[PDB]
């Protein structure tokens, strides 16, 4: 129970939400959230109805404060590695997800737990959150991909200030800088940042969910390959939209000027 | 044919050509007619030695480009569609190779193939109320135009996919917001503000060396999409293409003799 | 010689190694000598253990670097040209590949090669009446010192290539309205006050681990010069090397009896 | 539907998989149902914490796997060819991603499909009498499954090229002269050899520790894709993970017990 | 001077182009106008849709191709011809029955397949001459037979007759002399016509994928064969190909 | 320490360097003294300017190299692993990046690190008799001194892991079959037939100019861990290089009064 897989209904249906319950570890990423974590994905990555995906914190004022310290001080440094490498890989498990997601950061996001929103696709804020990669203050470095994804969200300039100075931004702050895309005043429930994210995420689920998924890939891996080579991909992945039903529908919809009822096929 | 004009201006925009779409029945749509047209237009540009700089913009106030020809393309059969998109593809592409700065004057509509035709120019300007996106999602496609591979290269993968996965509008205001444009400006009663800007922006290359200018943008365009050690290497090799040309000697001698260089592209 | 000098900072700055650019009587130019004691005095700090952050500021008020010594590029014939360049491009790509941070303090016109050589920089702070650009292409050239590749990589390749092809000078406060500097502040009356804010900015990177900012730097830049699969694995390799450190044991150790860490980069 | 049959074997060769196709009225083709059912099977295995060796076979004597169903191939359109082909390129790498050492068992027509399938194998084996290529471009197309890319990683580029243009059908005993194969042998009145032979090699491997062969194959396969400098960093992450384990402990104890090593996979 | 033939067989080997150096004289040495006509011809053929196959042969017998501040500029030249040559649209074959030397063993390894008889002798020794490889011999050599092979070829600029180069994987397919000195012409040709029957489009990007697929990542190469892959699909020749298959004939490709 | 004699030959073999490994009571396994007298032996080879080639062998018959010294790593903690065996692949890697022809000459067993030293060379000649092999995975680790990099590199993807995965040992006659060396050859009396061949070898290079053969690997090495493209851009500065050397032209004027050339290394 301390993830929780809420696959929504009524209006909400398609909408997947990750939430992290370990209020008594601020979150932190142990050997057994990251266990669970991994589960989630893995089978989500696998799931058919799944339209979008939003990662949140059940616990108020607390997003993911990253490695659980108290493990580190018990792991002999041999251990170190292998674990720190278990998270950049579920981490980037997250990155590869098949449907949009959404990272809702209503409280602290520290090392690991900013790495993770980085691996969403679109990451909302209050602007109370606090955020940021301190590890450089502990003599370390970013371990969950943040050493990557940091400098290729905001620039080098402004993830090398960041990593190099390990400062801590808040909502108003990450916005400035484009770490986030949405800054939200927090609400009396701490939940505004999430109220935001699912607000966008239902302004996805009208969309054709083929499109949509062969869109994410066209973008995260054209971004991968040079020009040429990623206007290849968008042709590969235009091709998949096509023979769909949706494709078909969608001008039927339009003939009929009726609102589109997509099935994902 | 005259759904695509040519302008080669003249006096104060000498060196300045103008590609203007005028389909305002089909909403300056991509059909087939208007990307050949276009398609011929752009490899004429190629080989002209006069252009300094080329503008694209809309003729029909209010509009730039709404896409596709979607009446046209519900004629289409399966087997037709793809090759017909590739074929946008390619040539916006060819306008992205453009060997001159391009100027997208946005002072209308811009949807798919039609924003995806802006981020092909190097810069875009456009008025303020404009309104622009990539709205593919909603008809269960995507962009098809290099609009998956453009945007993001553009304003980040974030907002690119933000946008291309709500297939929301923006107007020029929200649009400079995100850095989809440079510049954004009040529309005037004309309903060409930004076309005005963009020969403006135009006016202000033409001075340059046309030789500097064109391997300039080549080591832009081609570093970008290689690492730093191999587009240290282009630059390298476009500044060797300036270095025998009469028209780095003008500028020295323009330097010394403390006067305007005025120079030939050679 | 006094046309570059190398202050390593004291007690409060200790760790922090600032070079100044001194030839008031040629604009900071850089000139065939300027560039060798540069060239000296970045692979003498590439070696240094000691140093935690570079600053490079100018010790000339109202000048940072104007560029290439034009009145040395006149007297240049064509083919002691490429080379010439070139030397410059190559000992400004070893400034972007020094070990620390750097941080380039603008409190004057940053031309050319001026600019460039801030570009190679991790972190750049301009006053907001400091003057910069590339303005090669007015001299029928292009920038030649990695200009071509870094602007666009810093302030992407729309807003890049507007200012090259315009060869336009921007103020601070327009550079950091575009993203060219990261930190701008209005001047004082000693003319320093970049060279200040890069102090203070360096003074917030040296409580930090010695071993962990270096591979940091060096996951960063080397990690976004290839695809990100092989990025992660370089962060992970970079990672490795601060785990067997008796630094990484003191960040516990102060982190558990809440007080500050005391590395001694090991 | 019993297409594909998934044995896990027990006694002197529990933790060995093998996975059978079973489509004798299709040659084995590769339809959208055994794609499907290839695809799951492949995706479980992934996760399957006892497996140790996977045997890819044929359960139809004389048959490997024909490839493309072209049954299937003339009934859909041009609009499905590509989607589809993609299809079974994806399932076909996701084989070559398996974590565990996979051999290919090649008793039978290993053509196209088939044979880029036996080249997503870590090993491929086969009867002397057995006939395999990639014949695709005497149909006019070209290797879908990956052949273009693997065959001339396994072999090189001039005998790949040769293979691909000449479209030529090879035996077990040319394949083996051309590295296509690891081992060839006279097939047996039951027509397993080439399988039989596949699970000897495969219970040459179960002993190994299981962790420690897991980071190998991930340490090769990722450590091709990158820079030799780059491979030894991973290397060494992948090395690090042994050392943590019960199993490297296990190794040592019994060297000093002088005994037959027990691993658990931890 | 016609230094070099630009044979264009028709009927039984009507889509085979012969590019013949004939320089007896100077022992088919890269010489200022055997480069600059090579390269024009190359040029000529890099744009011509009607070959199938490119089959490149000395008429000299004994004799494939020899060696060779104004140095290096000479030097790349060269190099960027050889280049132009691996970057042929159709398949390349070259046919030794002679001495292959520097830029003339270079050449051969720009083609995608070499056959060679097994008396003609081939070999990279610029390094006896305090120089190295300069047509690209040093980046390709390796990548055909290997690092440790060719940078003991290289080191003792030893030079190898056919049955050697066959061993060593230098080429596909060895040979006894004819008693006309073109024993690997004659397979060249069997070879060449080996091909012809296969779609022309598909041969090309099929060619395109292997290339380009080769100089990146695996998954990338995996893009580029989709993309090589997509470009057949709407052809004519696909569906010829799927009719032939059904009337049990042989297909009749027009490259479209 | 005598561990390691480094003899620097006369006469016939004037320009020859053996750096013979001597530890019997060992098996010359790699100890952690072992590698620090090789690295030191190596870091001064890499400076020496009379060395033309450099052969590693043994001075014990019937061992090479063992690998791993398991006495040692019995008594060596956790941490202390990782750090021991990462300096290992250090030093291997730096015998890799030797200037001069490296010829490895296995007149007995190479085992682990033993083998991987040996790949590290540019050339291996072994005795029909010796033995080599990674068996790592027998004790739950992997190759960590670049075998999981090298293998695969020098003998293909598919039989780099079988080798690695069966653990198993291959005698000189195999691994020349599997391309692993590239001349095998009888024992003899003395038991140094490898060595002697080595040197055969090694004599068969000195008469060629050292510059070049230096640029030669310089370019085969860089060149072939990155792309062609890349590789052809390598070999033409390497080529470059010898352009301007007195031995350039000696090899010119020796083949114009038809005398053998006498290079100096200039």
């Amino acid at each position: 129970d301390e993830l929780r897989v809420r696959h929504l209904e009524e209006e909400n249906r398609g909408i997947v939400v990750l939430g992290i319950n370990r209020a008594y570890g601020k979150n932190s990423l142990s050997k057994n959230l990251i266990k669970m974590l991994s589960k989630a994905v893995d089978a989500l990555k696998s799931d058919k109805k799944v339209r979008t995906i939003i990662i949140r914190s059940e616990v108020p004022g607390i997003f993911c404060a990253g490695a659980d310290l108290k493990e580190r001080a018990k792991m002999s440094s041999s251990e170190v590695g292998p674990f720190v490498s278990k998270i950049r890989a579920v981490i980037n498990d997250i990155a590869n997800l098949p449907v949009p997601t959404i990272a809702a950061i209503d409280g602290l996001a520290l090392g690991g737990g900013l790495e993770l929103a980085l691996a969403c696709d679109i990451r909302v804020a209050a602007s109370s959150a606090k955020m940021g990669l301190v590890e450089t203050k502990l003599a370390i470095i970013p371990g969950g991909g943040g050493t990557q994804r940091l400098p290729r969200a905001i620039g080098m300039s402004l993830a090398k200030e960041l990593i190099f100075s390990a400062r801590v931004l808040d909502g108003k702050e990450a916005k400035a800088v484009g770490l986030i895309s949405h800054v939200l005043e927090q609400n009396q429930e701490g939940d505004a940042a999430y109220r935001k994210a699912l607000d966008l995420a239902r302004e996805f689920l009208p969309q054709g969910p083929v499109a949509m998924r062969v869109a994410k890939l066209a973008i995260n891996q054209g971004m991968e390959v040079d020009l040429v080579t990623g206007l290849a991909i968008e042709e590969a992945c235009y091709a998949q939209t096509i023979p769909t039903k949706d494709r078909l529908e969608g001008l039927l919809a339009f003939k009929e000027k009726r609102p589109p009822r997509y099935k994902g096929e």
